[PDB]
């Protein structure tokens, strides 16, 4: 089991957003701490990211791009998981210290949002999916979002991309004869991926628009995050950069 080991081995530990629970829930200081959590995991995300299996051979520019574009996604899916694995989706598990209930969905202003994660949450627990089909659904997550004009190096790419695909393969195959059966599972699996992509979009999308207002709301959007925000999001936003659906 050796790839599975190693994602295994690299899947980050938890990861606190740093939030007074203590004080009343206002809007500007739950998108402070969901600013600071997002900064916070993706620190780890990098570090998972160049842990990966066959992940160096893209090119350095590429290896950031990516990362950036689908670090949003990355956190919806990983949070769904503990959503349901933690509090069997009666809440959205975004950090031990930071977890939302319907009162602060609405609160965030970001509720449609956060219902969707909360319905993929549930998808988790429906489609009983395991801790190894999340983990290579998770890392191949992080190779389904690319440039129209396309990367540096495309074809290592696309390589890359076409390993983890059949790494899912062999994790669904294992224990299962059955061809039949691993079709009807492998159309699951692609079909929950695919539905992370909407619910990044509308994050995206509403992230922006915060930004672009910041002064206004009185949040506080970290150094790495806004510039991001300012220079790769809208890439996603007008069609420049895409995500690689299988349906
Ligand atoms: C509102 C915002 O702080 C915005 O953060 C981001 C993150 C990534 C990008 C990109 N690209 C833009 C904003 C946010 O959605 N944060 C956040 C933090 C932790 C989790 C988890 N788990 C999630 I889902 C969202």
């Amino acid at each position: 089991p050796i790839f599975l080991n190693v994602l295994e081995a690299i899947e980050p530990g938890v990861v606190c957003a740093g939030h007074d629970n203590n004080q009343p829930d206002s809007f500007a200081a739950l998108l402070s701490s969901l600013n600071e959590l997002g900064e916070r995991q993706l620190v780890h995300v990098v570090k998972w990211a160049k842990a990966l299996p066959g992940f160096r051979n893209l090119h350095v520019d590429d290896q950031m791009a990516v990362i950036q574009y689908s670090w949003m996604g990355l956190m919806v899916f990983a949070m769904g998981w503990r959503s349901f694995t933690n509090v069997n989706s009666r809440m959205l598990y975004f950090a031990p210290d930071l977890v939302f209930n319907e009162y602060r969905m609405h609160k965030s202003r970001m509720y449609s949002q956060c219902v969707r994660m909360r319905h993929l949450s549930q998808e988790f627990g429906w489609l009983q999916i395991t801790p190894q089909e999340f983990l290579c659904m998770k890392a191949l997550l992080l190779f389904s979002i690319i440039p129209v004009d396309g990367l540096k190096n495309q074809k290592f790419f696309d390589e890359l991309r076409m390993n983890y695909i059949k790494e899912l393969d062999r994790i669904i195959a294992c224990k299962r004869k059955n061809p039949t059966s691993c079709s009807r599972r492998f159309y699951q699996l692609t079909k929950l991926l695919d539905s992370v992509q909407p619910i990044a979009r509308e994050l995206h999308q509403f992230t922006f628009d915060l930004l672009i207002k910041s002064h206004m709301v009185s949040v506080d959007f970290p150094e790495m995050m806004a510039e991001i925000i300012s220079v790769q999001v809208p890439k996603i936003l007008s069609g420049k950069v895409k995500p690689i659906y299988f349906h």
